[PDB]
C-alpha cells in the first residue's frame, strides 16, 4: 500500500487510537485491515460498556471484548478499556434494592446505609471480575466517565445519589487493586478548555486525587471540539495545568464535526490542533478518533471506501 501508515506518522509523540465493533475484525473485511494498517491502539465502542458486559446481577458476557482485545493482541495494539463506571449504558439492576425498588428513592437513614453497602460491593465486583479477566492486557481503563455535570458539579448520578462523592475515588482503587499494570483514567467531555469551569471542576478533583495518594495516571479528553473554539491557546493551558499534577492526558474520542470547503476547513482546523498535541507531546499518551458516523470508524480520515480523506493528508 502506497499511502503512510498514520500511527508510524506519530510514532514518539503518542498512540493513534480507533474505536471498533467486534462484527467488523475479519481478515475478510477491509474495516480490520485499515484498523491494522493506521492505528495502533484500540477501544471497544460498546463492547465494555456496563450494559454489555454485566446485563444481569452477577451475569456476564465478554464474546465480544475478548475478541477485540484479541485483535489488539494479535496487531500489537494498546487496548484502551472504556469504561468501568459509568451512568449511561448501564442496566437498571444495578441500583435496585432488595425488593427491587428505585434505590435513590429510599428514605429511611439505616436501609439507605444498606443499600450503599451492596452499590459499593456491586460497582467492585464488575471492577474485579472485568479488570481481572483482562489483567495485564489493557493500556489503560477509563474507570470513570462524565462524573461531572457541565457547571463542574458532580453529576446527581445514581452512583453519586447512593454511594455519594466517594464511589470515583473507590472506583479507582478497587480498579489499581485488580490491575495494577493499567493506566487508570478519568474521562469527560468539555474539558479541553482551560476556562470553562468543567475543566477547573476536574483540575480539583484530580488534583486532590493526587495529594491524597488516591491512584490515578490520566485525564481522557474527549476532544469534541469545533472549527473555532475552544482556541489552541485555551486547549494549552488545560494541558500545561494538567501535565503540572503528573497526570497524562488522552484525546479520547476526537472530533471536529458537507460540502467540499466544509472539508477542507475541518481538515486545517485538525492540522492545528494535532500541530498543537504534537507541541506537547510529552503531556498526551493517545489520541482516538471518534468514529459512530456507512462511514468508517475514522469518518474524519477515510471515506465510506476507506480513501484517504483532506483531513488525512493534513496530518500526515
Amino acid at each position: 500500500n502506497d499511502i503512510p501508515d498514520l500511527y508510524s506518522v506519530f510514532k514518539d509523540y503518542f498512540p493513534i487510537g480507533v474505536a471498533v465493533d467486534p462484527s467488523r475484525l475479519n481478515d475478510t473485511d477491509p474495516h480490520a485491515q485499515l484498523t491494522a494498517k493506521h492505528f495502533n491502539m484500540l477501544t471497544a465502542e460498546n463492547a465494555m460498556k456496563p450494559e454489555s458486559l454485566e446485563p444481569e446481577e452477577g451475569r456476564y458476557n465478554f464474546e465480544d471484548a475478548d475478541r477485540i482485545v484479541a485483535f489488539a493482541e494479535k496487531h500489537g495494539m494498546k487496548m484502551r478499556g472504556h469504561t468501568l463506571v459509568w451512568h449511561q449504558q448501564v442496566p437498571d439492576w444495578f441500583f435496585l434494592d432488595e425488593n427491587g425498588n428505585p434505590m435513590v428513592d429510599e428514605t429511611d437513614p439505616k436501609n439507605r446505609e444498606a443499600n450503599r453497602e451492596e452499590l459499593r460491593q456491586r460497582m467492585e465486583n464488575h471492577i474485579k471480575t472485568v479488570a481481572g479477566r483482562y489483567k495485564g492486557k489493557i493500556y489503560a481503563w477509563d474507570v470513570v466517565n462524565e462524573v461531572f455535570n457541565d457547571d463542574g458539579t458532580l453529576r446527581n448520578s445514581a452512583w453519586y445519589q447512593i454511594i455519594g462523592p466517594d464511589y470515583i475515588e473507590e472506583a479507582l482503587r478497587a480498579a489499581h487493586e485488580a490491575d495494577p499494570n493499567a493506566k487508570l483514567f478519568i474521562n469527560d467531555y468539555n474539558i479541553e478548555n482551560w476556562s470553562h469551569a468543567k475543566t477547573q471542576a476536574m483540575y480539583n478533583m484530580v488534583r486532590d486525587f493526587k495529594e491524597r495518594g488516591v491512584p490515578v495516571d490520566g485525564v481522557g479528553m474527549q476532544g469534541h471540539i469545533s472549527l473555532y473554539y475552544p482556541s489552541l491557546e485555551e486547549i494549552e493551558k488545560a494541558l500545561k495545568a494538567f501535565a503540572a499534577l503528573g497526570v497524562e492526558i488522552m484525546i479520547t474520542e476526537l472530533d471536529v464535526n458537507v460540502s467540499p470547503d466544509a472539508l477542507q476547513e475541518q481538515a486545517e482546523r485538525m492540522r492545528d490542533l494535532f500541530e498543537l498535541f504534537k507541541k506537547h507531546s510529552d503531556k498526551i499518551t493517545g489520541v482516538t478518533f471518534w468514529g459512530v458516523a456507512g462511514r468508517t470508524n475514522a469518518p474524519l480520515l477515510f471515506d465510506r471506501n476507506y480513501q484517504p480523506k483532506p483531513a488525512f493528508w493534513a496530518i500526515v
